[PDB]
């Protein structure tokens, strides 16, 4: 089955990390506006995970990299 399709990454909620932190880590490494992302962070906290960006796999697993060193709890997969 064709493997060239769109990819995103998702970020899945922990018990350690700050509301403000998470809302910041997203406006700092993907230049969303904070609406954008204290929207997603709440998703992270209220649904336990939250698709945070879209793309090709080798960009997600650039993503996936940025936000496991912030300290997030990052994961990819395939967009079906
Ligand atoms: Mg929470
Ligand atoms: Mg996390
Ligand atoms: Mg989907």
């Amino acid at each position: 089955e064709s493997t060239e399709a769109p990819w995103v990454t998702i970020v899945w909620d922990d018990p350690v990390n700050l509301m403000s932190y998470v809302t910041y880590v997203f406006q700092k490494l993907f230049g969303y506006s904070e609406p954008h992302a204290t929207k997603l962070m709440l998703q992270v906290h209220n649904e336990g995970k939250a698709v945070v960006s879209a793309g090709s796999r080798e960009s997600m697993e650039v993503d996936v990299s940025k936000l496991h060193a912030a300290g997030l709890w990052a994961t990819m997969q395939q967009d079906r």
